[PDB]
């Protein structure tokens, strides 16, 4: 994904989503259907 469709996708950017504990990180690409 680009940065802008990581920041349509979850909402945030790739540098937030990393600072997610791994669970939330792992319970929104089930979510979203990614990865």
């Amino acid at each position: 994904l680009s940065d802008e469709d990581f920041k349509a996708v979850f909402g945030m950017t790739r540098s937030a989503f990393a600072n997610l504990p791994l669970w939330l990180q792992q319970h929104l690409k089930k979510e979203k259907g990614l990865f």
